[PDB]
């Protein structure tokens, strides 16, 4: 497996043309299993066409200068509202793999989500962050004792919260993985207790992982980390509720960036009805098509508190490890900047106020 | 001379949509565009595809689920999962073992094959291939009364334990591929020569008039079920289940009729209100993914009939093709109920949809 | 100017294959100038989009055989409710020009609109139509003497009823003709008096038309008049109370005024106002037997047909031009058989599905 | 720095203002073009600008008594020979080299007001020159020294302006893609605010950025206490703003998304017009742009509430194609297209064009 082995700064000049870059030095395979999406991907689509529904106004005369993209969650301070997504094997896009993605989050001074389907041990990321701040996804183990010793492991390395990804008890229907036969070309160490991941595909994977998950896996996980709980994969308001009530400090607005369930909304059109059902209990982080500063603006104006970004980053390190990555961040950083000068928005809570126009004509207008 | 093909083998089938260009490649053009095609344009065909993007299912989470059950029962029938074989007459245009073909693999997969009048092989034939599975009989009613009662007769006595009234079709929709290709039926009708008819004749001859009247003939001489297929519109529903149908039959024969029509997911809503489950609900017209499986049964169906992808997989296959197809849709269902938060059968008929007011585009 | 001159049926799959083909043997401007509309074409694509906005539903045991297309309109018995649109200059399509029409129209069994703008002259036409019915369609000249004339002459040719296009007191931003320089390779005989055409183009007649110009043309003809070009409802009250006989809903083929509706969906609101007082004929955009049941069932009485005529009328003179009118016959007749329809009594009464998806669903 | 604008002079044949869009580009140097053309990010709000016009349809109306429409109007006491101005655009050398006195010249001899750029590339004198009278209004881009712009409004106004056009949209720059790819900056200077940067060599992105960021209803109220004359706030997409903008002392709203060339993913800006016609309820004029191309849009943007629109760029495509000849064309189209669409719409005047019933489209551009 040729992974990409650049390590440069990117002049990004908007998210969009870093897929097609990245294909040009990205392998077949991982590549598609990077980009790819659920069926033909009409809901990849939907995410992307969502953002259309709910339009940015300009603001004027609004006393506004320098704006303040910094904020807070769950304690941790960081320079724009948004995270890393928790991604597996990004040693797909490049050599140097989740370390390189690490070393561009806390360099740039977000939060790092660790994926259980990591392709480096919790040791090199680690080093990566440099003491930066850090969750940790899991997948649950269908054995109790195993997901206690992931969870151990997790928090002694430093995580300040757990992820539970419930949205990927069984594999979408990812027509291009299919096609190509995609098989993973190394290993998953945080996870190889249960399975090694190497030659294995991700249906068999995601196969070892617990498919009856129900809320008392949130509350045990809530209970024996001592940790605050996000539940991830959330589209439906009911089930913002339901984690809520089994003891979950987030939720975590997401459809896998649709290589999960098919012919299912565009995740920003979801994220209105849960945010108005968890109503400030607890902070709400969304994701799923999130490609430029006005995206962001539009989460959080929408009840989100941040974002998490997924593939712009990883393209970002396909085509320049750790300073394309974070080329990214800071691109996200600087698109947000002029998004919140021209809306009236000196700092971020502004943005969680801002009236939205309504675009009954969708895309085509 | 049609010449179909004639290999049996397994498919590894990724999604059926792509099983028509595939298909393409080894069945004659004639007989491939008329199993394809539909009427005008092809956008109510369209349509019906892009229905299924109106409705969006929700991923639901920490539901408790594992390994849901796709089994349901229909009329008193226990089938492995909730859709059945279409009727659909000349299976001979897409492979050699024709209707025997895709009976033997209905019945080896388990559940239900409709038969059309207008099968390319006879009762004996069909049952060969059905070795004993359940079966229901699908009548283009005749003009002479007689003949539908010697036409139910010899159905029931092959072990039809349902009638499948298909009402739509009093002439033929414009299907201007044929038209165009200058395609003619190559064989016989032996339960109803039709061979060298036109379709638009062959639906000449049997009866225009049909009138509710006809239902409860049909009901009562057969003394079996009768499902009314080709409703669109939900006073046909309450008429037909007042004229004693037994089941409702949602479709638009896969757009090859009415033209300028809608899209038939879009049409069920209103006529499982209607229905107000006096009756069984079968759907069809443009199911090609568990998805849609799913999403027809949260609107009102109990279950669907499946089509052209099982005749693609026929055609790609023989009978092992097409058990390839129903097994798909019955592996593609069972995803959709783990992700959906479903168990089983009855909980898809539950859930909540996400109304896409934007449509195909978004 | 080479206008196709063989006489032959045709073919008709559908209408909308007609245009390829016409445009293979029209001349370049002709061909452009019958096919084209204002702008970029985007209301015309309106017209035909606008079907997909209500849709057909399929009924079924309807108790309905062998589907009587015919009707009535103003005492005319017609073999199916669609007459012929006026077209002038129908010599850019076919040598025989409204001659070749008018044999058609009047062979199938309906009623020939004759614009005044025609290439032919009243005794041509009428040789054509071999005593069959007919109404003549006036374009005002500001010169009331020459209205008076032009009346006159059209009813001793036999005109029962009077059409007033008041849509085009002034030209349509027609693309294709300026770009392509178009101007009428031939004469129009019935208006020549007030203009010869001939090298003229269509932008270069009266246009303060107003109300009183309806009840004078009503006085001085005693025929009934129908107002066409409506697509608001206001103007059909204005007209009733004028005096008119008829409300003919129309956009003109999308050649005049551009980015407004497709006239389907002006119809409803129209009959509405209309409330039966008047027959409504309605057009621009027909091109299937779903569409004649369609605008019927959203209050029209008849439609007229337009361009898929004289594509016809290109690709085979007055054969061409009927097998077009029998490919609407047959076309409908299997749509009143699909939907329930006995009658045309009984397609004014359908049921239609709103499509608010619009035209990609 | 190297710039070869086209020079010829010439009529034109304006069939359609799309059209000249490709004309143009073949005869503009590549990156002044694409500058002049581009918009922000993939050009969507671009887009939804254009296909706004499909969602309100006009009506032709038949016997309506009307011949020979009148398209002459008033506003702020300029009588205007169409319901329709000049927008404000800087740098018109991009486009001619005969720069802003070839636009001044075509908007004066055809009867209407032009707007000057704080950004134009040509001087007071070398504007008022190709403008031999005809009326004019300024539009500031405001610097943060308080002074400075008094002395750009004090030399505005002895140039003869009559309003003041206060551009608050700009206050950084949108994201133009084309513009970052092409690396564009301008080939010349920009005089009336050399004062605080000079502009050849600059990134648009920079100039903005010398001028005000904290723009507040104070300026507004300043701006209008210090010149006289009447304000305009322009950039207004919120009906908001127009309230902020009425009570800090502006005489005029102006209605624009900046040609799509600034905040993206926004709505089309003729969409937001009636909330703010609404708002706005009469007490102040509103002019109206961003994406004008027909008379139809003329009329419909009367019908929603516009008072007069501004045109852009088919203006500058046309000084590009010919100098103040063919920007002359594209007016002379703008006023007989939309003489055309009140004869058939049954307008006997401009006020009939703001009272006309729209057909809603629901359905949007694929209908
Ligand atoms: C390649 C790749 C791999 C993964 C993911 C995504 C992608 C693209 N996602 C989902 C991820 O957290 C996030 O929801 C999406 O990346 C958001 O969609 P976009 O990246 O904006 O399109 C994911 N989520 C998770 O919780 N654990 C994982 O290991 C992965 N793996
Ligand atoms: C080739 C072919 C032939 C037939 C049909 C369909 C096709 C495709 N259909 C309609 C059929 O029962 C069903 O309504 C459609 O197949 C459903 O549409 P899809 O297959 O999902 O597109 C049909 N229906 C019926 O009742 N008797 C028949 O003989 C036939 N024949
Ligand atoms: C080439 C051409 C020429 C004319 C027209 C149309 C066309 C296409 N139309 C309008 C005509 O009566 C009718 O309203 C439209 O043809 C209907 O549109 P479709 O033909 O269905 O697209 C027209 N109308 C009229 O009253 N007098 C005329 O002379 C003409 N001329
Ligand atoms: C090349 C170019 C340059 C500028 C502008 C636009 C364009 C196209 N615009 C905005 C302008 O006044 C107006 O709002 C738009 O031109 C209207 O959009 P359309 O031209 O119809 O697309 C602008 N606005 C302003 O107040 N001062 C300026 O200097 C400029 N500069």
């Amino acid at each position: 497996y040729n992974a990409p082995s650049e390590i440069k700064y990117i002049d990004v000049v908007n998210t969009y043309d870093l897929e097609e870059e990245a294909s040009k030095v990205v392998p077949h395979g991982g590549f598609n299993y990077i980009a790819g999406a659920s069926g033909d991907e009409w809901t990849k689509r939907a995410n992307d066409r969502a953002w259309k529904h709910k339009l940015l106004y300009p603001r004027l005369a609004q006393d506004v200068e320098a704006p303040d993209t910094s904020t807070e969650i769950l304690g941790h301070k960081i320079k724009a509202p948004f995270i890393m997504a928790p991604i597996g094997a990004h040693g797909l896009a490049h050599a140097t793999k989740e370390a390189g993605t690490a070393r561009a989050v806390s360099e740039f001074g977000t939060i790092m989500s660790i994926s259980a389907y990591s392709g480096a041990t919790f040791e090199e990321i680690s080093e990566g962050l440099n003491g930066g701040p850090r969750w940790f996804q899991i997948y649950m183990a269908k054995d109790d004792q195993q997901n206690r010793d992931i969870l151990d492991e997790a928090k002694g390395d430093g995580a300040t919260a757990i992820i539970l990804t419930a949205d990927s008890t069984v594999s979408g229907n990812r027509d291009r993985d299919v096609k190509n036969k995609f098989v993973y070309p190394f290993g998953m160490p945080i996870v190889q207790r249960y399975l090694t991941a190497e030659g294995m595909s991700l249906n068999n994977i995601y196969g070892a992982s617990k498919q009856k998950i129900s809320p008392r896996d949130i509350e045990e996980i809530a209970a024996h980390s001592g940790l605050p709980v996000f539940v991830k994969g959330i589209q439906h308001p009911e089930d913002a509720d339901m984690a809520i009530k089994a003891g979950a400090s987030g939720i975590w607005v997401s459809n896998h960036g649709a290589r999960q369930l098919y012919e299912a909304p565009g995740s920003f059109d979801t994220l209105p009805a849960i945010a108005e059902r968890v109503n400030k209990r607890v902070p709400i982080v969304f994701d799923s098509g999130v490609r430029r500063g006005e995206h962001v603006a539009k989460a959080l104006a929408s009840g989100a508190d941040v974002v998490a970004l997924g593939r712009p980053v990883l393209f970002g390190l396909a085509l320049g490890g750790w300073q394309g990555a974070y080329s990214v961040l800071d691109y996200f950083q600087k698109d947000l900047t002029r998004v919140m000068q021209l809306t009236g928005s000196q700092n971020v809570e502004d943005l969680k106020g801002l009236d939205l126009f309504d675009n009954p004509y969708g895309y085509e207008y």
